[PDB]
This record gives structure tokens, C-alpha cells and sequence, in this order.
């Protein structure tokens, strides 16, 4: 009785960060995307790592492409979150503003989670124009900063902000986009039209129809569910698969 034993294992509802605690952090690609030869980034990246043919192929949604300027976190993180999102969507804004920072702090910054953005424009012309602007920011390595500036500007909006070019230019300046002539041209011209069509067709082929939508490891989540739900799923998925080889 004059001894201390190690903590008992508890049911997961009382176990706190057990998946995290036992997972192997990634060590590669923590410093951002790999640039192209000219120091710009491949803003035409979209899609899965490999075709999905059945439910058995669910992990294929996660690209783990070191060149991807739409991704944050270790390319060898044990868990990937694949997100399908729309820049006019208030549920997408709420996830970005209220859930993502917690996931950055608890998981991404520790090498445990990589988050990959995928365009799924549902809100019409403003959403397509915003996605084109996002790809123009990503070409200059500023996707994350652009996304945060735009969604923080939507933090009090219950509907759609109806952003247009001058809004996107402000978010790009806020984000530190260095070549504003290239940004403004690519935000408007045909550069990203093909890839946005292909991204939408890819999401529709998975049956993903509503934003935001997520594949957290092997688990699909529809909508801006509570932060605690994302944490529980992350912990569960890290328990199932603690290491990426
Ligand atoms: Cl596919």
C-alpha cells in the first residue's frame, strides 16, 4: 500500500490524449511546401494520391505530396485530415476560425497531423472566384495566410460574404503575397479554370456534396462539428494507425 503503480488504462472517454501519446510524429516537410525550380509553387495540385475504387481505398484521398501548397504539417505525419471547403461557406469559415487553430496547436505543430485543403465550390460565382484567388496565393506560397485572412474577415458573417476581386487583393496583401501583379492576373484569368473544374468533379465522384467535409484518417465527417468531435476522431484514428511508414 506504500507504493505507486502506473496509471490504469481507462475507457477512451476518460483517456485524454492516449492516441497522441503513443503515435510516432512525422519529421519531414514541417517547413512548408517544396517549391518549383523558380521558387514558386504548384498551385495546380488537387485530387487524391491514387484513384479510389471502393471504401477500401479511403486513405488514397490523402496526397502526402511535399510540393502541395494547400497542405500544412509533416508529409510523413501519422494522420492526414483531407478537407473539402468553400471560401463563401460560413461553416467552412467557422471551422477555419474556431477548430483549425486548436488542431494546429495540439497536432500539426507536433508532427502528428497534416491538413490538406481541397476546393469544393458550392456557393456559385463568388466561391469559384475565391478558389481562383486561393490558388493564385498558393502559387506564391501564401495559401494558408490567404485562407486565414479571408475567413477571419468572415468571422461575424452568418451567410456568404460575396467577396470580389478587391477583397481577395486585400487578403493577398494581408497574407504577404509578394507579386501582386501575378496574383491579380491569376485571380481573374483562365490559369486555374481547368483545375477548379477537375477538383469539383473529383469531389462529386466521391459523392461529397456539402462543405466543409473531411476525411480524418479513415473517418468521414460532414460539416463543422464541434472541435471536441474532431479531437476524439483524431485520437481514435491515431490509436488505429500510430505510425506512417
Ligand atoms: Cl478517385
Amino acid at each position: 500500500t506504500q507504493a505507486e503503480k502506473t496509471a490504469t488504462d481507462l475507457p477512451p472517454g476518460f483517456s485524454g490524449k492516449a492516441g497522441s501519446a503513443n503515435a510516432t510524429p512525422g519529421t519531414k516537410g514541417l517547413d512548408g511546401p517544396t517549391p518549383l525550380a523558380d521558387g514558386s509553387f504548384d498551385a495546380t495540385i488537387f485530387g487524391p494520391a491514387k484513384e479510389l475504387k471502393s471504401a477500401d481505398d479511403i486513405l488514397n484521398v490523402h496526397r502526402r505530396n511535399a510540393k502541395d501548397p494547400f497542405a500544412v504539417g509533416a508529409v510523413d505525419a501519422p494522420l492526414v485530415i483531407t478537407e473539402f471547403s468553400d471560401f463563401e461557406c460560413p461553416f467552412c469559415a467557422r471551422w477555419s476560425n474556431q477548430t483549425e487553430p486548436t488542431l494546429m496547436e495540439e497536432y500539426v505543430s507536433k508532427g502528428l497531423v497534416r491538413i490538406e485543403w481541397n476546393d469544393l465550390p458550392v456557393n456559385g460565382e463568388h466561391a469559384l472566384a475565391a478558389a481562383k484567388a486561393g490558388r493564385a496565393a498558393a502559387a506564391q506560397g501564401k495559401f494558408d495566410e490567404f485562407r486565414k485572412a479571408l475567413f477571419e474577415a468572415s468571422r461575424n458573417v452568418s451567410g456568404h460574404p460575396n467577396n470580389t476581386l478587391k477583397d481577395f487583393e486585400r487578403f493577398a496583401r494581408n497574407a504577404g503575397v509578394k507579386d501582386m501583379e501575378r496574383f491579380s492576373r491569376e485571380a481573374q484569368d483562365s490559369t486555374y479554370d481547368e483545375v477548379l473544374t477537375k477538383a469539383a468533379d473529383y469531389a462529386h465522384g466521391l459523392g461529397v456534396s456539402g462543405t466543409p467535409a473531411f476525411v480524418v484518417g479513415t473517418q468521414y465527417i460532414s460539416g463543422a462539428q464541434p472541435t471536441e468531435e474532431f479531437i476524439k476522431v483524431i485520437e481514435s484514428e491515431l490509436k488505429k494507425s500510430p505510425t506512417f511508414s
